[PDB]
């Protein structure tokens, strides 16, 4: 039975032409290293063009070495950060005109280093855990499905949203054997502040596509469960969310998820993590 | 005689914004604003510094060109040396220059980043819809797909039907009926998404076919939105389709195919192909 | 009949104790010409402020006459912009150390300035118009209570919402005059794509506060009607309100909006504006 | 023994991450890191130009005291010219040095920004909740004003009944009950507004009593979010009841009053008094 979603909810699944216009979806998307180095390769190009267009009007630069690239370049590295430092210092009305635009460049140059910078960090984490396995137990009458979210961070959460999907593939009338999201119906599907530990259930009843489908049933039709938290976090003013699936293997039957919630020598409640994937038998 | 094109937007012909203006130019246009602001406020500068005291050192007296050059190093903060200021008339216009540069810049970086993070959403829609039997009933589809790795959460669909009718009134007009879709929203959003709207009871489409939707000059139209993970950001985009856009008695070609080594593809290049008869 | 709510949907209504901890909300508030104020006046106190610690520490710039407040100013000046002409520079290991300082006030303290200055800014006015005044007419059967919405700009806005209010003086069980907040229920209470004109309409049926409701009725009650417009505008990515409120005189029985779409000379279909709070009778 | 405080957070006691880390630290911590790392930083740039070459002007050579504050000025571009580099070796890191001062700023302005951007809701809370009959059936009530002139538009209120009970399975836990009010979301909330639920059939709190909720440890907790007009953001807040917190048979008194000019005025002195009896 092959598996269609990883663990973390991507599809593995290749996709043709691997092969810029989508420069701002690479930019904020290419690795912190690249990104330093795409910012700094651009910024040694810009300044080694500078420099020529100063030694193309001619020694404009006092105390430079005529025809000289570096002390060009490096009146440019002074011009656009704003140094200044006093002995390489334009000549005449061109070099200005050509300090007083490189200038605008360092301006309009910096802001959009500081807008790609920005955008590519205000990414914030959701910080939530998901329950390493199912269970399938009883739950006031009906047998439930059910796995567990704990929010790792101390601020909460709000408006938390989980969207339990099963991906399953079926025939139609037509006689196709394609692949077919089913939503699952919770008995909450909305929580408004999320502090601790959120346990999501499934009731199998009689609108499941679970409903009367074994263990074997689930394998043998390559069945997943394809999970999604949102939500409003607090310590960032931020939306955050999580995505992950599970197998038909994942899920374990008759199976009672301990309690994570304990009670402290002392005399306080407290919330115990290191039981958060232990699951009861029954 | 379309009311809606491909894109979405409407035909009909339509008869200070500053803020609104400022993001709307394009790009060229953007650049060019700022550096004549740029330039237009270093000359008034300059003519400011002329025009009370004249105390630029090392400057050829009255001549503006040294007063523009000098006004740019003071509001781009450069400070060679060279020129320098002399007495309170010239530091306290250095005081307020050097205040204009920075709240200048701050407001080219508020316009600058307000113009780039509005990203485009990324996703491909067919261009023709097909009517065909889907488990039996006749469902209205078409299909969207991702062209980006990254995924997108809690996508939404909405398929309106844009026709002319009459009213009981005798009044005739255009209505916007909202198709029911089987799917109104994907939670997640990575590869390809086909969406079908059953044509039962309650459905505008219902009892149509390929003439009357055309002799009302009925036209369909898509909007998709959702949380894209590349940007962070709400991300959407907008089609539309008219009555002879739709091929009756057509299916989408299975995009998912596999590769000799056994891994699982996605066959973009079969999205917009559509066979008839049963496949 | 007094009017509760104004044409803008604000509530007519003092609050006591017109009386500072709440800051963000008073930065982002004040008017521009204030604001510009506030970060002038901050930058030439906080400048007066380094030049006392530079006379305090002892002459230690160069070229600065000795106890001159200017000097100590026009050198913090030069420092907090890091213009740095040249002539005016600090002393040994202690002015530099306060040097230093300052200059890292100068980056902290402009994009706080930035912040201020874009928080203010992306706050993007959702450019729709609405009817001058309200019309009850028969449509498709029922009498139907309606107004209508003109998108002004020409890029459209998605997830367009109405929310439409009647805000009325009602006795309950108890026996007390409460002012009670009723929604109406709309043929359309959201567009997709809001491109042109949206009439919004409120089908009088036994689920209405309006039915049985005479004109008089409804004067004789201080009725009023507030509607709410949400979007989420193309131009800025970014989402876009407005608010309005009619009255019971507002309201005009068996009007019929004329038709804004007209036909050009030329032959293509046109959006004349100059057409939108009139009204046709019948 | 209360899960529930009353800002809403709860009781129980929990047992890099940098980002987050960051922006939940506090105002005074926030501003030494900047300062030690900014500090850190120009003693790594001195060491630099120490440490290969030796090049600063009118320095003493050897001395970190004038390379701390040469390179300070380098990375804070003031560039006062008694200090300047010489040679290739210095040069190269002067550029580097600009180059970290430069995204050095636009990651401080980042951090910055996204901490401040984070405003407070507004929003007062009744310090107690009443269980009195409106219209004849008993209402739960709670009731909560702005605090500021702007507006609050789609004001959406969610009222949860926290409490320990024991499901068919035997096993005792604590549930969380969706109280259905008699308005969910206000589209303007400029004042103040009563949120309600009536008990009815389908009512968690149908058939208890003043004695029941207490027995259960019931707890009550309320979300408030909506799109204040002030910051153009959403903003958000919460608070929590327990069964003590009631007063059955009691009625907020009018915060309406009128002043002697004639005008309506916001009595918020009386939003938290509640008269019992019939009022
Ligand atoms: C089900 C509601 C989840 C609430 C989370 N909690 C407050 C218990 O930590
Ligand atoms: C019917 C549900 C369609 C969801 C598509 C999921 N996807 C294949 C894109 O990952
Ligand atoms: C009712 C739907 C309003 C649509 C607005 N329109 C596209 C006609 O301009
Ligand atoms: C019941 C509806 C309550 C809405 C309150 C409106 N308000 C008085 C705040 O303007
Ligand atoms: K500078
Ligand atoms: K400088
Ligand atoms: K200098």
């Amino acid at each position: 039975k092959p598996r269609i979603l990883n663990s973390d909810g991507s599809s593995n699944i290749t996709r043709l032409g691997l092969e810029l216009d989508d420069h701002y979806h690479d930019l904020l998307t290419v690795s912190w290293p690249v990104f330093i180095t795409l910012i700094t390769g651009l910024y040694l190009v810009t300044n080694a063009l500078f420099a020529l267009a100063y030694l193309a009007v001619g020694d404009v630069i006092e105390n430079a070495r005529p025809g000289s690239f570096t002390d060009a370049f490096f009146f440019s590295v002074q011009t656009m950060a704003t140094i200044g430092y006093g002995k390489l210092i334009p000549i005449g009305p061109l070099a200005n005109t050509l300090v007083t635009l490189e200038a605008l460049v360092g301006m309009l140059g910096l802001a959009v280093a500081a807008c790609l910078i920005y955008a590519r960090c205000t990414r914030p984490t959701a910080g939530v855990l998901f329950s390493s396995r199912m269970v399938i137990s009883d739950f006031e009458g009906k047998p439930t499905l059910m796995m567990r979210l704990a929010n790792l961070r101390i601020e909460q959460i709000i408006e938390a949203d989980v969207h339990l999907v099963l991906v399953r593939s079926e025939i139609s009338q037509e006689g196709m054997v394609f692949r077919r999201f089913h939503d699952l119906t919770l008995t909450r599907s909305r929580s408004p502040i999320f502090s601790l530990s959120w346990t999501v259930m499934h009731p199998i009843d009689h609108h499941s596509p679970i409903y009367g489908e074994t263990d074997e049933t689930l394998r043998n039709s390559h069945s997943e469960f394809l999970v999604l938290f949102t939500g409003h976090h607090e310590a960032f003013a931020q939306n955050v969310h999580a995505r992950h699936a599970y197998s038909s293997d994942e899920i374990i039957w008759g199976g009672h998820f301990v309690d994570v919630f304990t009670t402290l020598p002392d005399g306080r409640r407290a919330l115990d993590l290191g039981k958060f994937h232990e699951i009861a038998q029954h």
